[PDB]
């Protein structure tokens, strides 16, 4: 019964059930507004992918699109499997006090499940054609699901610049679980107004988590 | 009644009482083994203590003294209130891998209640002027408070060099909350055998928490 609207959103998400107790006690959640950054010598992340994108799915939330097993990135030496990438919109994080209108989150897991996230920023732009691809086949209602005709690349879905931001944070969504490591792009990609449009529609709102603060952290840019 | 050893002691605290919650479910906890640093373009922490310290405490799990309102630090734009500060034997940061034989700590609060700690190690060596005021009159039992003939100030304790180590923790005793901004400077202090066995010897055992995992953080340094 969480939501993103009401008398079960956000500001009530902790007081819903026991174990949603770090929506409510938890100093380092996510998602955050990007306003306190270092400069810091990070290492690039390396990401192997392959296609691998084999379904789409509504659950009433966002759109989310399964990945088969055997695409990673490596953080602080560990692999992350690449389990699934899914939407937000608006934008979950924001920069110096800024949305974008759409954000994607590739999520992976190491062999202990601890997570990754890698959250990528959309501006309104061009059609993008990797999204095209999922949204003509987009199920419209919440528990349906779809398989894709042909197996998409995330990869694609990155930009090619990869510096990034890095914080140590949550699941955007409940039980938001700690302990999980954000990499944020620099750059941006792009997508047609109409693929934003068509996106809320069948959303019916907007599907972001508001910001929490920082605390005690810092953001770190490469 | 949570200890330092035993049945009572660091593994079992979570169990405890419902209130010590983060010392079982948190993924953003301290002590740390500073073993993943990146350089980072940190500020330098300003400074601005006077001499306060007023009395010494023996509270059965460390030596506390106490600090009369007045001194603060800076971090984040934000000023903190140095409240007290407070002795760990062995340390309870590790570097590399390695202890250092005694630690201390300067605890201090922002208007709000959030909490920045300072940690200084201390290995052994000469014999420390500033702490030879604070031994001579420590109180040996659990529960004895005394006050100091003159005011000591606290920098005389911090290192000349200031370069320092930063990360997101949590208090290292219960109920081990998270949220703080740790400041553990790089450069070490200096105390002589006898003050070291002097403070284990009234303590009677090791007063550290054992460190625990970094999960989703970097330690930036300056
Ligand atoms: C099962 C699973 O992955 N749950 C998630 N909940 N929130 C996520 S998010 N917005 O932080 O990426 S992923
Ligand atoms: C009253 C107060 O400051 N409590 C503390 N508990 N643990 C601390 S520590 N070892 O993290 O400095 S300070
Ligand atoms: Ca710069
Ligand atoms: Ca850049
Ligand atoms: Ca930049
Ligand atoms: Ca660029
Ligand atoms: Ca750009
Ligand atoms: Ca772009
Ligand atoms: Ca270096
Ligand atoms: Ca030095
Ligand atoms: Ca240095
Ligand atoms: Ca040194
Ligand atoms: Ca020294
Ligand atoms: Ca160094
Ligand atoms: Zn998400
Ligand atoms: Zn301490």
């Amino acid at each position: 019964g969480w939501s993103y609207h009401g008398e079960h959103g956000p500001e009530h998400w902790g007081d819903l059930k026991d174990e949603y107790i770090m929506c409510k006690i938890g100093k380092n959640q996510s998602p955050v507004d990007i306003n306190r950054i270092v400069d810091a010598k990070l290492k690039p992340i390396k990401i192997e992918y392959r296609a691998g994108a084999t379904k789409v799915l509504n659950n009433g939330h966002t759109i989310k699109v399964s990945y088969e097993p055997g695409s990673y990135i490596v953080v602080d030496g560990i692999k992350f499997e690449l389990k699934q990438f899914h939407f937000h919109a608006p934008s979950e994080h924001k920069l110096k006090g800024q949305h974008y209108p759409f954000e994607a989150h590739f999520v992976h897991a190491d062999k202990h499940g601890n997570l990754a996230v890698i959250g990528v920023f959309f501006k309104e732009g061009r059609e993008n054609p990797i999204l095209e691809k999922i949204w003509k086949v987009m199920p419209e209602n919440a528990g349906e699901e779809v398989k894709l005709a042909h197996k998409i690349n995330a990869e694609d879905l990155l930009p090619k610049d990869r510096d990034y931001y890095r914080y140590s944070g949550s699941l955007t969504t409940p039980p938001c679980s700690e302990g999980v490591r954000w990499i944020v792009m620099e750059e941006e990609m792009e997508m047609s107004k109409e693929q934003i449009e068509k996106f809320r529609k069948i959303m019916g709102g907007d599907t972001n988590r508001p910001v929490q603060p920082l605390n005690a952290r810092m953001i770190m840019e490469k």
